[PDB]
Protein backbone atom coordinates (compact mmCIF):
# COMPACT_ATOMS: atom_id res chain seq x y z
CA UNK A 1 0.00 0.00 0.00
CA UNK A 2 2.02 2.85 1.18
CA UNK A 3 3.98 3.91 4.30
CA UNK A 4 2.23 5.63 7.11
CA UNK A 5 3.46 8.63 8.86
CA UNK A 6 3.51 8.70 12.35
CA UNK A 7 3.85 5.20 12.82
CA UNK A 8 7.03 2.72 13.18
CA UNK A 9 6.57 -0.55 11.50
CA UNK A 10 9.36 -2.54 11.69
CA UNK A 11 10.74 -5.84 10.43
CA UNK A 12 13.39 -8.25 12.29
CA UNK A 13 13.99 -11.93 12.13
CA UNK A 14 11.90 -14.68 13.70
CA UNK A 15 14.34 -15.84 15.08
CA UNK A 16 15.68 -12.85 17.27
CA UNK A 17 13.80 -11.63 20.46
CA UNK A 18 10.95 -9.72 18.25
CA UNK A 19 9.04 -9.64 21.74
CA UNK A 20 11.93 -8.25 23.90
CA UNK A 21 11.46 -5.43 20.66
CA UNK A 22 8.03 -5.22 21.01
CA UNK A 23 8.88 -4.53 24.62
CA UNK A 24 10.78 -1.46 23.44
CA UNK A 25 8.57 -0.19 21.20
CA UNK A 26 6.05 -0.12 24.14
CA UNK A 27 8.39 2.00 26.13
CA UNK A 28 8.82 4.45 22.75
CA UNK A 29 4.75 4.71 22.42
CA UNK A 30 4.67 5.70 26.43
CA UNK A 31 7.03 8.19 26.31
CA UNK A 32 6.45 9.95 22.42
CA UNK A 33 3.06 8.73 21.70
CA UNK A 34 4.14 6.75 18.76
CA UNK A 35 3.08 3.33 17.68
CA UNK A 36 5.58 0.65 17.13
CA UNK A 37 4.54 -2.16 15.32
CA UNK A 38 7.41 -5.55 15.37
CA UNK A 39 7.18 -7.85 12.35
CA UNK A 40 8.70 -11.35 11.43
CA UNK A 41 7.89 -11.81 7.99
CA UNK A 42 9.27 -15.33 6.51
CA UNK A 43 11.82 -14.77 4.18
CA UNK A 44 12.18 -11.10 4.95
CA UNK A 45 15.30 -10.57 3.26
CA UNK A 46 13.67 -11.66 0.14
CA UNK A 47 10.56 -10.38 1.08
CA UNK A 48 12.35 -6.79 1.82
CA UNK A 49 13.72 -5.43 -1.54
CA UNK A 50 10.70 -6.78 -3.48
CA UNK A 51 8.34 -4.63 -1.34
CA UNK A 52 10.65 -1.82 -1.16
CA UNK A 53 11.25 -1.21 -4.64
CA UNK A 54 7.90 0.17 -4.54
CA UNK A 55 8.14 2.13 -1.96
CA UNK A 56 6.26 -0.28 0.72
CA UNK A 57 7.62 -1.99 3.58
CA UNK A 58 8.55 -1.15 7.04
CA UNK A 59 10.07 1.88 8.38
CA UNK A 60 12.70 -0.26 9.50
CA UNK A 61 14.69 -3.73 8.75
CA UNK A 62 16.55 -5.23 10.65
CA UNK A 63 19.28 -8.48 9.39
CA UNK A 64 22.58 -9.12 8.96
CA UNK A 65 24.86 -6.44 7.50
CA UNK A 66 25.93 -8.74 4.56
CA UNK A 67 22.54 -8.36 2.16
CA UNK A 68 22.61 -4.23 3.14
CA UNK A 69 25.03 -3.06 -0.12
CA UNK A 70 22.48 -5.09 -2.34
CA UNK A 71 19.66 -3.03 -0.50
CA UNK A 72 21.76 -0.14 -1.23
CA UNK A 73 22.37 -0.68 -4.74
CA UNK A 74 18.94 -0.84 -5.33
CA UNK A 75 18.00 2.51 -3.27
CA UNK A 76 16.08 1.12 -0.88
CA UNK A 77 18.15 2.61 2.41
CA UNK A 78 18.34 5.99 3.74
CA UNK A 79 21.67 7.36 4.92
CA UNK A 80 21.89 7.30 8.46
CA UNK A 81 23.44 10.86 10.70
CA UNK A 82 24.40 9.63 13.88
CA UNK A 83 26.68 11.95 15.84
CA UNK A 84 30.52 11.74 16.71
CA UNK A 85 29.80 10.98 20.06
CA UNK A 86 26.96 8.45 19.06
CA UNK A 87 29.34 6.84 16.89
CA UNK A 88 31.76 6.69 19.73
CA UNK A 89 29.31 4.14 22.23
CA UNK A 90 29.80 1.23 19.28
CA UNK A 91 32.57 -0.55 18.21
CA UNK A 92 34.60 1.16 15.01
CA UNK A 93 34.55 -2.46 13.22
CA UNK A 94 31.05 -2.31 13.56
CA UNK A 95 30.42 0.52 11.82
CA UNK A 96 32.43 -0.54 9.18
CA UNK A 97 30.44 -3.31 8.55
CA UNK A 98 27.39 -0.94 7.55
CA UNK A 99 29.50 1.16 5.60
CA UNK A 100 28.49 1.45 1.59
CA UNK A 101 30.18 3.43 -0.73
CA UNK A 102 31.35 6.19 1.82
CA UNK A 103 28.23 6.46 3.72
CA UNK A 104 26.05 4.65 6.57
CA UNK A 105 23.55 2.92 5.65
CA UNK A 106 22.92 1.47 9.29
CA UNK A 107 23.09 0.86 12.76
CA UNK A 108 24.90 -2.07 13.79
CA UNK A 109 23.21 -3.88 17.01
CA UNK A 110 24.91 -7.21 17.67
CA UNK A 111 27.77 -9.23 16.33
CA UNK A 112 27.04 -12.67 15.65
CA UNK A 113 29.30 -15.21 15.10
CA UNK A 114 28.29 -19.76 15.66
CA UNK A 115 29.79 -21.75 18.17
CA UNK A 116 30.05 -25.29 19.37
CA UNK A 117 27.56 -26.17 21.46
CA UNK A 118 27.42 -29.50 23.71
CA UNK A 119 25.58 -31.34 26.50
CA UNK A 120 28.24 -31.36 29.17
CA UNK A 121 26.31 -34.29 31.06
CA UNK A 122 27.51 -36.40 28.23
CA UNK A 123 30.30 -35.22 26.67
CA UNK A 124 32.64 -34.28 29.51
CA UNK A 125 35.95 -33.24 26.87
CA UNK A 126 34.01 -31.73 23.35
CA UNK A 127 36.43 -32.84 20.39
CA UNK A 128 38.77 -29.81 19.39
CA UNK A 129 38.62 -31.73 15.59
CA UNK A 130 36.28 -32.65 13.12
CA UNK A 131 38.74 -35.69 12.50
CA UNK A 132 37.20 -37.55 16.03
CA UNK A 133 33.93 -36.91 15.28
CA UNK A 134 33.04 -40.22 13.48
CA UNK A 135 34.85 -41.93 15.91
CA UNK A 136 32.99 -40.15 18.59
CA UNK A 137 29.73 -40.68 16.36
CA UNK A 138 30.14 -44.25 16.47
CA UNK A 139 30.52 -44.87 20.24
CA UNK A 140 27.73 -42.48 21.12
CA UNK A 141 25.29 -44.40 18.75
CA UNK A 142 25.71 -47.34 21.20
CA UNK A 143 23.73 -45.58 23.77
CA UNK A 144 21.34 -44.65 21.52
CA UNK A 145 22.71 -41.07 20.35
CA UNK A 146 24.08 -39.22 17.90
CA UNK A 147 27.48 -36.93 17.69
CA UNK A 148 26.32 -34.14 16.07
CA UNK A 149 23.24 -32.53 14.48
CA UNK A 150 22.79 -28.83 12.99
CA UNK A 151 21.05 -26.89 10.74
CA UNK A 152 22.59 -28.49 6.73
CA UNK A 153 20.24 -26.60 4.95
CA UNK A 154 21.62 -22.84 5.58
CA UNK A 155 24.98 -22.66 3.87
CA UNK A 156 25.17 -20.11 6.99
CA UNK A 157 26.18 -23.84 9.45
CA UNK A 158 28.28 -25.55 7.08
CA UNK A 159 30.42 -22.38 5.89
CA UNK A 160 33.12 -22.51 8.71
CA UNK A 161 34.00 -26.11 7.69
CA UNK A 162 34.03 -25.00 3.78
CA UNK A 163 36.72 -22.36 4.87
CA UNK A 164 38.73 -24.22 7.44
CA UNK A 165 41.29 -25.49 4.95
CA UNK A 166 41.07 -22.03 2.31
CA UNK A 167 37.33 -21.99 1.15
CA UNK A 168 36.64 -18.24 0.56
CA UNK A 169 33.74 -15.74 -0.52
CA UNK A 170 35.70 -12.99 -2.59
CA UNK A 171 38.84 -12.31 -2.22
CA UNK A 172 39.70 -9.36 0.12
CA UNK A 173 42.53 -7.08 -1.72
CA UNK A 174 43.94 -4.86 0.98
CA UNK A 175 41.13 -2.37 0.97
CA UNK A 176 38.28 -4.06 -1.71
CA UNK A 177 36.61 -7.17 -3.04
CA UNK A 178 37.34 -8.28 -6.04
CA UNK A 179 33.80 -9.66 -7.30
CA UNK A 180 36.04 -12.16 -10.13
CA UNK A 181 38.06 -13.96 -7.33
CA UNK A 182 35.59 -16.53 -6.16
CA UNK A 183 37.23 -19.64 -3.58
CA UNK A 184 34.83 -21.76 -3.52
CA UNK A 185 35.79 -24.04 -6.05
CA UNK A 186 39.83 -24.34 -4.01
CA UNK A 187 40.67 -26.98 -2.81
CA UNK A 188 40.00 -25.73 0.81
CA UNK A 189 36.46 -25.99 -0.15
CA UNK A 190 36.54 -29.09 -1.87
CA UNK A 191 38.04 -30.82 1.34
CA UNK A 192 36.08 -29.32 3.79
CA UNK A 193 32.24 -30.28 1.98
CA UNK A 194 34.07 -33.40 0.98
CA UNK A 195 34.19 -33.98 4.88
CA UNK A 196 30.63 -32.80 5.11
CA UNK A 197 29.73 -35.67 2.31
CA UNK A 198 31.61 -38.12 4.00
CA UNK A 199 29.95 -37.67 7.48
CA UNK A 200 26.65 -38.31 5.55
CA UNK A 201 27.70 -41.23 3.57
CA UNK A 202 29.20 -43.11 6.35
CA UNK A 203 25.84 -41.94 8.40
CA UNK A 204 27.41 -39.88 10.66
CA UNK A 205 24.87 -36.86 9.62
CA UNK A 206 21.73 -36.91 7.41
CA UNK A 207 21.38 -34.30 4.40
CA UNK A 208 17.61 -34.07 5.70
CA UNK A 209 18.74 -32.31 8.89
CA UNK A 210 17.39 -28.52 9.02
CA UNK A 211 16.56 -26.07 12.22
CA UNK A 212 13.97 -27.68 13.76
CA UNK A 213 14.79 -31.57 13.26
CA UNK A 214 18.77 -30.07 14.60
CA UNK A 215 17.25 -27.96 17.67
CA UNK A 216 14.82 -30.46 18.95
CA UNK A 217 17.52 -33.55 18.91
CA UNK A 218 20.12 -31.79 21.06
CA UNK A 219 17.41 -29.74 23.77
CA UNK A 220 15.95 -33.75 23.99
CA UNK A 221 19.50 -34.85 24.97
CA UNK A 222 19.12 -37.26 21.23
CA UNK A 223 22.85 -36.03 20.07
CA UNK A 224 25.57 -34.75 22.20
CA UNK A 225 26.25 -31.67 19.97
CA UNK A 226 25.22 -28.59 17.62
CA UNK A 227 26.30 -25.71 15.87
CA UNK A 228 24.27 -22.29 16.47
CA UNK A 229 24.37 -18.72 17.10
CA UNK A 230 23.42 -16.83 21.08
CA UNK A 231 19.93 -16.99 20.14
CA UNK A 232 19.70 -19.99 20.21
CA UNK A 233 20.59 -20.25 23.77
CA UNK A 234 17.23 -19.61 25.00
CA UNK A 235 15.50 -22.79 24.03
CA UNK A 236 18.32 -24.99 25.77
CA UNK A 237 18.18 -23.17 28.95
CA UNK A 238 14.17 -23.98 29.53
CA UNK A 239 15.01 -27.57 28.56
CA UNK A 240 17.21 -27.35 32.14
CA UNK A 241 19.70 -28.72 30.04
CA UNK A 242 23.53 -28.59 31.41
CA UNK A 243 25.60 -27.13 28.38
CA UNK A 244 28.23 -25.34 27.25
CA UNK A 245 29.38 -23.23 24.69
CA UNK A 246 32.85 -23.26 23.40
CA UNK A 247 35.47 -23.04 20.13
CA UNK A 248 34.48 -24.49 16.93
CA UNK A 249 36.32 -27.85 16.72
CA UNK A 250 39.51 -27.57 13.96
CA UNK A 251 39.75 -29.28 10.45
CA UNK A 252 43.05 -30.26 9.37
CA UNK A 253 44.96 -28.17 12.50
CA UNK A 254 43.27 -25.58 10.91
CA UNK A 255 40.11 -22.88 13.04
CA UNK A 256 36.64 -23.34 11.59
CA UNK A 257 36.13 -19.76 10.35
CA UNK A 258 32.95 -19.13 10.45
CA UNK A 259 31.25 -15.69 8.29
CA UNK A 260 30.48 -13.02 11.29
CA UNK A 261 27.30 -11.10 10.47
CA UNK A 262 26.59 -7.77 12.26
CA UNK A 263 22.79 -7.70 12.93
CA UNK A 264 22.28 -4.14 11.78
CA UNK A 265 18.82 -1.99 11.41
CA UNK A 266 18.50 -0.02 7.98
CA UNK A 267 15.40 2.56 7.64
CA UNK A 268 13.87 2.40 4.17
CA UNK A 269 14.51 4.95 1.66
CA UNK A 270 10.67 5.72 1.31
CA UNK A 271 9.72 5.96 5.06
CA UNK A 272 8.21 9.28 5.74
CA UNK A 273 9.48 8.94 9.84
CA UNK A 274 13.35 8.54 9.54
CA UNK A 275 13.46 10.98 12.49
CA UNK A 276 11.43 8.86 14.26
CA UNK A 277 13.32 5.70 13.45
CA UNK A 278 16.72 7.51 14.69
CA UNK A 279 15.37 8.30 17.79
CA UNK A 280 13.83 4.93 18.55
CA UNK A 281 17.29 3.34 17.67
CA UNK A 282 19.76 5.64 18.84
CA UNK A 283 17.81 6.64 22.08
CA UNK A 284 15.78 3.26 22.85
CA UNK A 285 16.92 0.44 21.51
CA UNK A 286 20.64 1.17 21.37
CA UNK A 287 21.02 2.06 25.32
CA UNK A 288 21.86 -0.91 28.19
CA UNK A 289 18.04 -1.45 29.19
CA UNK A 290 16.70 -1.79 25.41
CA UNK A 291 19.61 -4.06 24.71
CA UNK A 292 18.81 -6.44 27.64
CA UNK A 293 15.12 -6.13 27.08
CA UNK A 294 15.67 -7.94 23.86
CA UNK A 295 18.56 -10.20 25.20
CA UNK A 296 15.70 -11.75 28.01
CA UNK A 297 13.41 -12.66 24.74
CA UNK A 298 16.54 -13.96 22.83
CA UNK A 299 19.68 -13.44 23.38
CA UNK A 300 21.69 -10.96 20.99
CA UNK A 301 25.21 -12.62 22.00
CA UNK A 302 28.10 -10.23 21.70
CA UNK A 303 26.99 -6.44 20.88
CA UNK A 304 28.52 -3.40 19.46
CA UNK A 305 27.41 -1.10 22.05
CA UNK A 306 31.01 -0.69 24.22
CA UNK A 307 29.10 -0.04 27.96
CA UNK A 308 26.50 -3.21 27.37
CA UNK A 309 29.50 -5.53 26.08
CA UNK A 310 31.90 -4.63 28.72
CA UNK A 311 28.98 -5.94 31.45
CA UNK A 312 28.91 -9.55 28.73
CA UNK A 313 32.29 -9.77 29.25
CA UNK A 314 32.05 -11.98 32.16
CA UNK A 315 30.29 -14.51 30.46
CA UNK A 316 31.91 -17.42 29.20
CA UNK A 317 29.09 -17.95 26.44
CA UNK A 318 30.03 -14.54 25.13
CA UNK A 319 33.64 -15.08 25.14
CA UNK A 320 33.51 -18.20 23.34
CA UNK A 321 31.52 -15.88 20.45
CA UNK A 322 34.02 -13.61 20.41
CA UNK A 323 36.89 -15.95 20.22
CA UNK A 324 34.51 -18.07 17.41
CA UNK A 325 34.43 -14.68 15.50
CA UNK A 326 37.90 -13.61 15.75
CA UNK A 327 38.79 -16.84 14.26
CA UNK A 328 36.35 -15.95 11.35
CA UNK A 329 35.71 -13.29 8.91
CA UNK A 330 33.71 -10.17 9.14
CA UNK A 331 31.04 -11.07 5.63
CA UNK A 332 31.40 -8.45 2.91
CA UNK A 333 28.43 -6.21 2.87
CA UNK A 334 28.59 -5.91 -1.29
CA UNK A 335 25.50 -6.60 -3.81
CA UNK A 336 27.18 -9.76 -4.80
CA UNK A 337 26.44 -11.64 -1.56
CA UNK A 338 23.33 -12.82 -2.17
CA UNK A 339 24.33 -14.83 -5.62
CA UNK A 340 26.89 -15.99 -3.56
CA UNK A 341 24.80 -17.21 -1.04
CA UNK A 342 22.60 -18.39 -3.34
CA UNK A 343 25.50 -20.38 -5.19
CA UNK A 344 26.60 -22.26 -1.58
CA UNK A 345 23.09 -23.33 -0.36
CA UNK A 346 22.83 -24.63 -4.03
CA UNK A 347 25.93 -26.51 -3.81
CA UNK A 348 25.33 -27.78 -0.29
CA UNK A 349 22.18 -29.27 -0.43
CA UNK A 350 23.29 -31.37 -3.77
CA UNK A 351 26.47 -32.64 -2.99
CA UNK A 352 24.67 -34.14 0.60
CA UNK A 353 22.02 -35.02 -1.12
CA UNK A 354 23.95 -37.00 -4.02
CA UNK A 355 22.55 -35.35 -6.65
CA UNK A 356 25.90 -33.74 -7.38
CA UNK A 357 29.58 -34.84 -6.54
CA UNK A 358 31.19 -32.17 -4.35
CA UNK A 359 33.35 -31.38 -7.69
CA UNK A 360 30.35 -30.63 -9.93
CA UNK A 361 28.34 -28.80 -6.83
CA UNK A 362 31.64 -26.64 -6.45
CA UNK A 363 31.95 -25.76 -10.01
CA UNK A 364 28.93 -24.91 -10.44
CA UNK A 365 28.57 -22.93 -7.73
CA UNK A 366 31.95 -21.31 -8.93
CA UNK A 367 29.85 -20.12 -11.80
CA UNK A 368 26.53 -19.64 -9.92
CA UNK A 369 28.54 -16.87 -7.47
CA UNK A 370 29.17 -14.64 -10.20
CA UNK A 371 26.05 -14.86 -11.57
CA UNK A 372 25.05 -10.69 -13.36
CA UNK A 373 28.70 -10.96 -15.17
CA UNK A 374 27.55 -14.19 -16.87
CA UNK A 375 24.42 -13.11 -18.37
CA UNK A 376 25.79 -10.11 -19.45
CA UNK A 377 28.54 -12.14 -21.41
CA UNK A 378 26.66 -14.63 -22.62
CA UNK A 379 24.22 -11.68 -24.13
CA UNK A 380 24.39 -12.57 -27.54
CA UNK A 381 23.59 -16.76 -26.98
CA UNK A 382 21.04 -15.95 -24.55
CA UNK A 383 18.78 -13.68 -27.01
CA UNK A 384 18.66 -16.53 -29.72
CA UNK A 385 18.16 -19.86 -27.72
CA UNK A 386 16.29 -18.89 -24.16
CA UNK A 387 12.79 -19.09 -25.53
CA UNK A 388 8.98 -18.56 -24.07
CA UNK A 389 9.67 -16.20 -21.36
CA UNK A 390 6.06 -16.29 -19.84
CA UNK A 391 7.65 -18.25 -16.52
CA UNK A 392 10.66 -16.09 -16.97
CA UNK A 393 8.24 -12.91 -16.88
CA UNK A 394 6.40 -14.35 -14.26
CA UNK A 395 9.76 -14.46 -11.82
CA UNK A 396 10.59 -11.22 -12.58
CA UNK A 397 6.90 -9.57 -11.69
CA UNK A 398 6.39 -11.86 -8.60
CA UNK A 399 9.85 -10.77 -7.40
CA UNK A 400 8.77 -7.25 -8.67
CA UNK A 401 12.11 -7.13 -10.70
CA UNK A 402 9.45 -6.10 -13.92
CA UNK A 403 6.12 -3.83 -13.73
CA UNK A 404 3.26 -4.83 -15.83
CA UNK A 405 4.05 -2.00 -18.36
CA UNK A 406 7.74 -3.41 -19.11
CA UNK A 407 6.42 -7.02 -19.19
CA UNK A 408 3.92 -6.55 -22.34
CA UNK A 409 6.53 -4.28 -24.14
CA UNK A 410 9.02 -7.57 -23.82
CA UNK A 411 5.60 -9.55 -25.03
CA UNK A 412 4.54 -7.10 -27.50
CA UNK A 413 7.97 -8.26 -30.25
CA UNK A 414 7.25 -10.28 -32.90
CA UNK A 415 9.41 -13.21 -32.64
CA UNK A 416 11.40 -14.71 -29.69
CA UNK A 417 14.59 -12.87 -30.98
CA UNK A 418 13.45 -9.87 -30.55
CA UNK A 419 11.49 -10.64 -27.08
CA UNK A 420 14.72 -11.63 -25.65
CA UNK A 421 16.74 -8.67 -26.51
CA UNK A 422 14.30 -6.71 -25.02
CA UNK A 423 13.92 -8.67 -21.67
CA UNK A 424 17.89 -8.87 -21.50
CA UNK A 425 18.79 -4.67 -21.78
CA UNK A 426 15.93 -4.20 -19.50
CA UNK A 427 17.36 -6.21 -16.48
CA UNK A 428 20.46 -5.75 -16.50
CA UNK A 429 20.26 -1.96 -15.91
CA UNK A 430 18.40 -3.26 -12.51
CA UNK A 431 20.83 -3.84 -10.12
CA UNK A 432 22.85 -7.54 -9.23
CA UNK A 433 20.05 -8.48 -7.03
CA UNK A 434 17.73 -8.77 -10.63
CA UNK A 435 20.06 -10.75 -12.40
CA UNK A 436 19.87 -12.75 -9.98
CA UNK A 437 16.32 -13.29 -10.05
CA UNK A 438 16.49 -13.41 -14.04
CA UNK A 439 19.55 -15.93 -13.59
CA UNK A 440 18.26 -17.98 -11.37
CA UNK A 441 14.27 -18.11 -13.02
CA UNK A 442 16.48 -19.19 -16.47
CA UNK A 443 18.67 -21.50 -14.56
CA UNK A 444 15.38 -23.06 -12.62
CA UNK A 445 13.23 -23.38 -15.71
CA UNK A 446 15.87 -23.88 -18.31
CA UNK A 447 18.55 -25.62 -16.50
CA UNK A 448 20.17 -27.32 -19.91
CA UNK A 449 20.94 -23.84 -21.52
CA UNK A 450 22.85 -22.33 -18.50
CA UNK A 451 24.83 -25.94 -18.55
CA UNK A 452 25.03 -25.69 -22.58
CA UNK A 453 26.20 -22.01 -22.04
CA UNK A 454 28.88 -22.61 -19.18
CA UNK A 455 30.57 -25.81 -21.50
CA UNK A 456 30.43 -23.67 -24.34
CA UNK A 457 32.67 -21.05 -22.72
CA UNK A 458 35.01 -23.80 -21.63
CA UNK A 459 35.95 -24.65 -25.20
CA UNK A 460 36.37 -20.97 -25.67
CA UNK A 461 38.47 -20.25 -23.02
CA UNK A 462 40.80 -23.89 -23.93
CA UNK A 463 41.52 -22.75 -27.16
O1 LIG B 1 22.63 -19.34 5.07
C1 LIG B 1 22.80 -18.13 4.40
C2 LIG B 1 22.49 -16.88 5.17
O2 LIG B 1 23.45 -16.69 6.25
C3 LIG B 1 23.18 -15.46 7.04
O3 LIG B 1 21.95 -15.56 7.61
C4 LIG B 1 21.91 -15.78 9.03
C5 LIG B 1 21.71 -14.51 9.76
O4 LIG B 1 22.81 -13.56 9.50
C6 LIG B 1 21.61 -14.66 11.14
O5 LIG B 1 21.23 -13.33 11.71
C7 LIG B 1 20.66 -15.66 11.61
O6 LIG B 1 19.36 -15.15 11.61
O7 LIG B 1 20.68 -16.91 10.86
C8 LIG B 1 20.78 -16.79 9.35
C9 LIG B 1 21.08 -18.01 8.85
O8 LIG B 1 20.00 -18.83 8.42
C10 LIG B 1 23.23 -14.28 6.13
O9 LIG B 1 23.06 -13.12 6.86
C11 LIG B 1 22.20 -14.40 5.07
O10 LIG B 1 22.20 -13.27 4.23
C12 LIG B 1 22.38 -15.66 4.29
O11 LIG B 1 21.35 -15.83 3.37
Amino acid sequence: MKIEEGKLVIWINGDKGYNGLAEVGKKFEKDTGIKVTVEHPDKLEEKFPQVAATGDGPDIIFWAHDRFGGYAQSGLLAEITPAAAFQDKLYPFTWDAVRYNGKLIAYPIAVEALSLIYNKDLLPNPPKTWEEIPALDKELKAKGKSALMFNLQEPYFTWPLIAADGGYAFKYAAGKYDIKDVGVDNAGAKAGLTFLVDLIKNKHMNADTDYSIAEAAFNKGETAMTINGPWAWSNIDTSAVNYGVTVLPTFKGQPSKPFVGVLSAGINAASPNKELAKEFLENYLLTDEGLEAVNKDKPLGAVALKSYEEELAKDPRIAATMENAQKGEIMPNIPQMSAFWYAVRTAVINAASGRQTVDAALAAAQTNAVDAAFVKENHRQLQARMGDLKGVLDDLQDNEVLTENEKELVEQEKTRQSKNEALLSMVEKKGDLALDVLFRSISERDPYLVSYLRQQNLAAALE
